[PDB]
C-alpha cells in the first residue's frame, strides 16, 4: 500500500508537491572535512575519516547516500562495507520494502542489495499514511513508517498514536534526525534511548552493552560514533520544552498564488522565512536574532575546536603510548577516558543545528567532554613517562583534509578513483533495473 | 548633601521605606565553603579561604562585611587585612564619605578606619539622588553615587546620564554587583571592563597591566579572583540583550492597600512574585519557570564540581613540583595554565545568579576554564616526570570545610576565636561613636 513514487501525488496535492521537489535549490555540499581536518584524526579508522560532508536538500538524499565515500564501490549484492540499515532514511522505498519483505528481511544483508530498490526520493509515504482517504482530501494523516522509529518514540514515554498533532509534527522528523547504531546481527537501526535522550543516559546505555561502533586507528580506543541528534537536542533546547515543533520553524504554514494556507514542503533554513517563522511568535527583527544565533554558533565553535585540539593530541599520545610497548591494561584507563570524551564531543556537534535548537546543552555537553580529555591526557603524560619519555609528543601536519588523511594511512587518490568508477557505471544501471522493474518512474 | 540615615525617608516614602526594610526578613547565611570545600583549597592564601557564604538581604551588608572572618579583627585604625575600599558597596555612608572627604580621601586608610563612620544600612542614597527636589514629590531620581561605577559605565560606552530609564535602572544595581579590583596605592575600586566585559576581555586586560589578587599557597600562582559580576553577565544573557532590566525581576511595580502604584523594595528572589515578575511578560507556571532554572543551576553545578576537581588536583600537583624541586622558569608555564583555568571558572560561578541570568554563557566560560586545567596538569605530570615523579599525586582529605582549611594551614580556632572577640568588643564602639557623632539612630 506504500506509494514511494512521489510524482502519483503531484495532481492531487500541488502545493505540498512543488515545494517538496524545491529541497532540489538546495545544492550546495559542504565538506566538513576540509573544513575541518582535525575530524579525520577523531574518526581514524572510520569510513566518517574518508567523507563527511554537511547535509543539503532531501532531495539530495538518494545521491548523497550514493555518492559517499562511505558506501564505497560495491561489484555486487553482497560487496561492500555496509549494510542496508544505509538506506532507512533516505526514501520511501525503505517504507515499501519493510511492508513488502517485513522489517527483518529489509535489514537482511548489504547496501549493494538495496540500490535497484532504493530509488525515489525522501518523499510522500516516509510523513504520510497515503493509503488513508482523508490524505486525498488534503489532510495530513501523519504517521510513524518506520518501526524502529515507533519504538522509540514508546521508550522515551511518547507513543505516536497517544501524542497530539503538535508532538507528532516533530515525531516524523524523529525518523531520521536521531542519534542510531546498529543493532544485533542483522545490524537493524535503533536508537540508543532506552534510558533516556541525554548523553549521560546514552553513554551509560552504550557501556552497559558493551558497545563500540569502530576501533580509532592511532589510539586503539573502542569508540562510540554520534549522529545528527535533533530530537534529542531539540527536546531539551527552550523551544522543544516550549513544544515549539520542527514544523513551526523549518515547515511554516504560507499562502498559495490564490490565498490557500498549505505547509510549506520545501524544508531548509528558517531565516529564509522570516516573517513566516520567527516572526510568528517573536517582536525582534531577522537581522537580531540571526546576531544571536550566530554569537551561539560561535561560542560553540570556539570551544568545539579547543576540545578537538585536546583529542587530537590524546590520540597521538596514546599512539606514542602504545609505540613504546603499553598493555592493553596499562591503555584501559586511557581509552575509556578517550572514548567518553570523544563520544561527549561528538554527540555535541554531530547535528549541524545545536547552537540554534539548545546552545546551552551543546556547551555543558562540550565542558564535560574536555574534563574526560583532561583525564585522558594527564594519565597519558604519567604512562609516557614510565616508558621514558617526558617529552611533549609532536602532531604530524594536519593542516588540510589531505594531509590529514595520508597521516592516517588512506590513499585517498585511489578511494576516489574506484568510487568515481562505481558512480559511473553502476547507479545508472541500478536505475535502469529499478524502471524496469516499475519501482522508478 | 547625602542622606546616608534611611529612617530620614520612612514618613515621606512608606511603601518604598517598609518594602526595604523587609529585606531583613532574607536573613539565612549559607555557608558557601562548608557546602563546597574545594573552594578552600583553590582560595588558598587569600581570605576567601577563610569565609565564604551566599548573599542574603541588602538589610545584612553592613553586618556581613563586620562579621565575615575575611575583614579580620583590627585592634586599632591602622590594623586589619583590609583597606577602605571594602565598605564600598556596603552603606550609603560611603557616598556620604565620598562627598564629605572626596573619593580620594575615602580610599585612604584601612578597613578599621571606617569603622565609626559607615553604619546606615545599604539603603536610599546608594541609588537616588535623594536631595533633589523631585525625589520628595515622589520622583525616582535614580543616581549613580559611585564615581567609580559612572566611570565604568562610560568606559562601556553607556555615560549614565545619556542612558534612558531603563538602561538607568540597571546601572544602578551595576554599581555593586560587579567584578572590580583594588587599584593603586589608594587601592580604589575599580571595575576591569576597559577592553570590555567579557572574560576574554578581563583576563587580556588583567594579564597585560600584570595585576594578580594573591598568590595560591600550594602552587604559587599569581592568581586572579572574581567577584559577583551580574552586571557583566545579565549583558551577556538574552534577558539582557532584551533590556529585561534587573528592576524587571527584583524590583517589581506592586499595589498598596489603596491600589496605587510603587517599586517593591524588599529586593530577592523574583519568584516570590511570579505573578508581577516573570508573568508580566511570560504565559508559562510558575512550577514550569522554576524547573527550568533549577534544571540550569544543576547543569552549572555538575560543570563547576569538575572543573573544581581538576583545579584541585593542579594546585596540589603543582606543590608536589615546588617540593620536588622545580624552578621559577619551570613552573612558569603551569602557573599561566593554572591562573587562566582559574579566572575562567571563577567569573563562570562568582555570581548564584549565572544559571538564571546567562547560563549558556557560564556553561561556555566554564568548557574554557576546562581547557587550560587540562593544560597545567598534562604540564604538571610531564614536569614532575622530570623530577622522577610518575605516580598519581595524592591530594590531602578535604572531605570537610573544617578539614580543607586545616590542609591549607590554616588555623580555624584561633581565626574565629580573635573574630568573636572583634565582633563583640569594637562593633559596639563603633556605633556608639557613631551615634555620638549624629551619624546612627
Ligand atoms: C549508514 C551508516 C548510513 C550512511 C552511509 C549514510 N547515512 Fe545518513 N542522514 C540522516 C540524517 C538526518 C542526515 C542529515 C543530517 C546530518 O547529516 O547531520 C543524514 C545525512 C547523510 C549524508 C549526507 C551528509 C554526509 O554525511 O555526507 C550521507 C552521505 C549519509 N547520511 C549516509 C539520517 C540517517 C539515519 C536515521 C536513523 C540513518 C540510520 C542513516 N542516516 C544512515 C546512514
Ligand atoms: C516529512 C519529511 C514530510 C514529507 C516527506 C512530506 N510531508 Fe506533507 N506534511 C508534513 C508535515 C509535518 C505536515 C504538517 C502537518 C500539520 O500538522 O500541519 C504536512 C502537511 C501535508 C498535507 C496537509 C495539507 C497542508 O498542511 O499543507 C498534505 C496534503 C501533504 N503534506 C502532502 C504531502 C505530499 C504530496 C508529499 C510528497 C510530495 C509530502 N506531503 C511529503 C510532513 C511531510
Ligand atoms: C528520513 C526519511 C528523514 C526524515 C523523515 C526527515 N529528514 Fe531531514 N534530512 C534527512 C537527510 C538524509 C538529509 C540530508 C540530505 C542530503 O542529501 O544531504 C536531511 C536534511 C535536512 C535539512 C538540511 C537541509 C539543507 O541543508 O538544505 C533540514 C533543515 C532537515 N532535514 C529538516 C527536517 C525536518 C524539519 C523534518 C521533519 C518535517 C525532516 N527533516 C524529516 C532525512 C530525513
Ligand atoms: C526554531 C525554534 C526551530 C526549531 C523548533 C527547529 N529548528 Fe532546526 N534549525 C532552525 C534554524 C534557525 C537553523 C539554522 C541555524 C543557522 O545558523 O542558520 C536550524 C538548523 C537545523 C538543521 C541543520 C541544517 C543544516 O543545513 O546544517 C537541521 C538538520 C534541523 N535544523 C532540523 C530540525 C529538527 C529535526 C527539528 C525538530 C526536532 C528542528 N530542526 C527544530 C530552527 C529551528
Ligand atoms: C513559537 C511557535 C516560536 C517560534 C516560531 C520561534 N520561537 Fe524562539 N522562542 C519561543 C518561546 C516560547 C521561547 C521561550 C521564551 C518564552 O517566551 O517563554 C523562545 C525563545 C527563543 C530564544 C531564547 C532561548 C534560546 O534557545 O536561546 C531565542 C534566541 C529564540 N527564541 C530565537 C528564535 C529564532 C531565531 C526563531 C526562528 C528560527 C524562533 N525563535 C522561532 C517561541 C518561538
Ligand atoms: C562592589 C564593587 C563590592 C566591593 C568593592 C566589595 N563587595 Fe562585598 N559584596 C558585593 C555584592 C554585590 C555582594 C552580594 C553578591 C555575592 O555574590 O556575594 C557582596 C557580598 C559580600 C559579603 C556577603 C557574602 C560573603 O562573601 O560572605 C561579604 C562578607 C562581603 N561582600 C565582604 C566584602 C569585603 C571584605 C570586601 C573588600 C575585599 C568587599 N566585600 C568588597 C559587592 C562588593
Ligand atoms: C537600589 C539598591 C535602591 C535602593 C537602596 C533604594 N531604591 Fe528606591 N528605587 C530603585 C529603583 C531602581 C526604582 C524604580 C525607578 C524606576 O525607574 O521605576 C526606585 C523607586 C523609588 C521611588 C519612585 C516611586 C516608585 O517607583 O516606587 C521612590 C520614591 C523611592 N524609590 C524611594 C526610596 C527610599 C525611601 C529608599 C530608602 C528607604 C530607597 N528608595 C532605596 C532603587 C533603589
Ligand atoms: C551596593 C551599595 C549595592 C547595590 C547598589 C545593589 N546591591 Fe544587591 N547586594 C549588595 C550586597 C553587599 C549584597 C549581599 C548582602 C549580604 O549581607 O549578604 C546584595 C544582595 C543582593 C541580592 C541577594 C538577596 C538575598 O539573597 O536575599 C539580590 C537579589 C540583589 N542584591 C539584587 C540587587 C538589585 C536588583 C539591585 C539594583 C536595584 C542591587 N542589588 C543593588 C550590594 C548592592
Ligand atoms: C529576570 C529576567 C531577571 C533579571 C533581568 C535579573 N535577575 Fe537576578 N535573578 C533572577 C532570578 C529568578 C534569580 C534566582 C534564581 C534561582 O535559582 O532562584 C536571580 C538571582 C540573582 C542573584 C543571586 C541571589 C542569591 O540569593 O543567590 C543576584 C545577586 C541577582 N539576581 C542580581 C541581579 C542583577 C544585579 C541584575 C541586573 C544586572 C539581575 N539580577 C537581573 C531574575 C532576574
Ligand atoms: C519581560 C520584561 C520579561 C520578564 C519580566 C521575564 N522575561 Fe524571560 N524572557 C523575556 C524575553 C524577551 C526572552 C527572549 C525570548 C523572546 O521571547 O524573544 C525571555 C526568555 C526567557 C528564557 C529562555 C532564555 C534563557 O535565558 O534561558 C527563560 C528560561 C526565561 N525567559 C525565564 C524567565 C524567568 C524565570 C523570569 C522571572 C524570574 C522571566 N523570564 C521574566 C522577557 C521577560
Ligand atoms: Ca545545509
Ligand atoms: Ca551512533
Ligand atoms: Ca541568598
Ligand atoms: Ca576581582
Amino acid at each position: 500500500t506504500v506509494e514511494a513514487k512521489n510524482e502519483t501525488f503531484a495532481p492531487q496535492h500541488p502545493d505540498q508537491y512543488l515545494s517538496w521537489k524545491a529541497t532540489s535549490e538546495q545544492s550546495e555540499r559542504v565538506d566538513a572535512l576540509a573544513e575541518d581536518p582535525r575530524l579525520v584524526i577523531l574518526w581514524a579508522g572510520y569510513p566518517f575519516s574518508r567523507d563527511y560532508n554537511k547535509p543539503r536538500g532531501h532531495a539530495f538524499a538518494v545521491t548523497d547516500v550514493r555518492e559517499t565515500l562511505r558506501t564505497g564501490a560495491p561489484k555486487n549484492a553482497e560487496d561492500g562495507p555496509l549494510p542496508m540499515a544505509c538506506w532507512s532514511c533516505k526514501s520511501p522505498d525503505v517504507a515499501r520494502l519493510i511492508q513488502k519483505d517485513g522489517e527483518d528481511g529489509y535489514f537482511h544483508g548489504k547496501w549493494a542489495r538495496g540500490g535497484p530498490e532504493i530509488v525515489n526520493n525522501l518523499g510522500c509515504a516516509d510523513c504520510h499514511n497515503t493509503a488513508s482517504p482523508e490524505f486525498a482530501k488534503g489532510k495530513p494523516e501523519l504517521t510513524l513508517s518506520r518501526p524502529y522509529a515507533a519504538r522509540a518514540m514508546e521508550a522515551i514515554g511518547k507513543p505516536f498514536e497517544k501524542a497530539g498533532r503538535f508532538d507528532q509534527q516533530s515525531m516524523v522528523c524523529g525518523q531520521c534526525h536521531v542519534e542510531y547504531y546498529f543493532d544485533g546481527k542483522n545490524k537493524a537501526v535503533k536508537f540508543p534511548w532506552d534510558d533516556g535522550m541525554k548523553v549521560e543516559n546514552m553513554e551509560q546505555y552504550y557501556d552497559k552493552i558493551a558497545f563500540s561502533d569502530w576501533t580509532n586507528s592511532l589510539s586503539k580506543t573502542p569508540m562510540l560514533k554520534a549522529q545528527h541528534p535533533e530530537y534529542e537536542t531539540w527536546t531539551a533546547g527552550i523551544h522543544g520544552k516550549n513544544n515549539v515543533t520542527c514544523i513551526d520553524c523549518h515547515m511554516p504554514k504560507v499562502q498559495n498564488a490564490e490565498g490557500k494556507l498549505y505547509t510549506d514542503h520545501k524544508i531548509g533554513n528558517p531565516f529564509d522565512n522570516f516573517a513566516q517563522t520567527c516572526a510568528n511568535c517573536h517582536t525582534q527583527d531577522k537581522a537580531a536574532l540571526q546576531k544571536v544565533v550566530a554569537e551561539r554558533k560561535q561560542s560553540i565553535n570556539d570551544l568545539k575546536i579547543k576540545v578537538e585540539d585536546q583529542l587530537v593530541h590524546a590520540h597521538f599520545e596514546a599512539k606514542a603510548a602504545l609505540d613504546a610497548g603499553a598493555t592493553e591494561a596499562e591503555m584501559k584507563p586511557i581509552q575509556d577516558d578517550i572514548r567518553h570524551a570523544q563520544w561527549r564531543w561528538d554527540l555535541a556537534i554531530a547535528s549541524h543545528g545545536i547552537h540554534m535548537h539548545a546552545p546551552e546543552e551543546g556547551l555543558r555537553m562540550l565542558g564535560t567532554a574536555m574534563d574526560k580529555a583532561a583525564d585522558a591526557r594527564t594519565k597519558l603524560a604519567r604512562l609516557l613517562a614510565t616508558k621514558g619519555i617526558t617529552h611533549e609528543i609532536q602532531i604530524p601536519d594536519i593542516s588540510t583534509k589531505e594531509k590529514a588523511q595520508q597521516a592516517i594511512g588512506l590513499n585517498m587518490e585511489q578511494i576516489k578513483a574506484e568510487k568515481q568508477d562505481f558512480i559511473k557505471t553502476v547507479i545508472p544501471q541500478w536505475e535502469e533495473q529499478a524502471r524496469k522493474n516499475g519501482l522508478l518512474s
